[PDB]
């Protein structure tokens, strides 16, 4: 029965889980997947510490940053910057306080109002970079260990951040109802989250396994905004579909 063990993890099937209540979002026509995937990883980390499934304001992160003005719609950033933004501001408003519209990416950072809730209240970034990252290509000859690392973090933190090449999921007949059997590229350009996994039997009757991946292209794309992808992919791939994974090292007290 249980919804997240070492062989099978799918919290989406449990309407009672905090994580299942974090609805899929749409980044729109800006390069802001770095914000969606990073804030979702924090949102699941919060769920695991007993907090409400309250959405972080992606627009606040897009619009509030130190230094010279940047083109926050045309230029993607990284999860390292999500953390840099937290550490500079110490405030993450709820989505409801400052809701996302992609055409507003670029607006002046809004003044925090008294009635805004702080979704990072009492949060600490652990020492020494604040995150841990892994490259699939560095595990080409111990893919098992890579899989194990990701499974453990999905179990414990509720998700990891993963980087993929967006083109790899733009196959002309991409169907969210199928486990995709995909290759990756030498590089990546789009942040997603791995949120679960399980085993399946493929079209050749072979035992295989899949990641469940959350995207930020709205709930119409894929399978209600998610898709399944084979952990290994075609034998011939030089590069795994999952290029990199990033995990945040955050200390949040058990509360709310
Ligand atoms: O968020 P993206 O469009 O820079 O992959
Ligand atoms: O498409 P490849 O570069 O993963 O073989
Ligand atoms: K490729």
């Amino acid at each position: 029965n249980m919804f997240c063990n070492k062989e099978y993890c799918n919290r989406l099937k449990d309407e009672n889980n905090c994580i299942s209540n974090l609805q899929v979002e749409d980044q729109g026509n800006c390069d802001t997947s770095w914000i969606f995937a990073s804030k979702y990883h924090l949102e699941t980390i919060r769920c695991m510490k007993g907090y409400e499934p309250t959405k972080i304001s992606a627009l606040y992160v897009a619009n509030c940053y130190k230094g010279e003005h940047k083109d926050r719609c045309d230029e993607g950033s990284s999860p390292m910057e999500f953390l840099q933004i937290i550490e500079d501001y110490g405030f993450l408003p709820a989505e409801s306080n400052y809701p996302y519209n992609y055409v507003k990416v670029g607006e002046q950072c809004p003044k925090v109002e008294d009635h805004w809730m702080n979704l990072w209240d009492n949060g600490k970034i652990l020492h020494g970079k604040g995150y841990t990252a892994y490259e699939s290509e560095r595990f080409h000859d111990n893919m098992d260990a890579f899989v194990k690392i990701i499974k453990t973090e999905v179990m414990n933190k509720g998700s990891v951040i993963a980087y993929i090449k967006a083109e790899n999921v733009m196959g002309y007949e991409f169907s969210g109802k199928k486990v995709q059997n995909l290759c990756g590229d030498d590089t990546a350009d789009h942040a997603v989250n791995i949120v679960g996994y399980g085993n399946y039997v493929n079209s050749e009757g072979e035992k295989k396994s899949y990641w469940i991946v959350r995207n930020s292209w709205g709930p119409y794309w894929g399978d209600e905004g998610y898709f399944k992808v084979d952990m290994y992919g075609p034998t011939h791939c030089h590069f795994n579909f999952i290029h990199s994974v990033v995990i945040f090292n955050v200390d949040l007290p058990m509360n709310n």
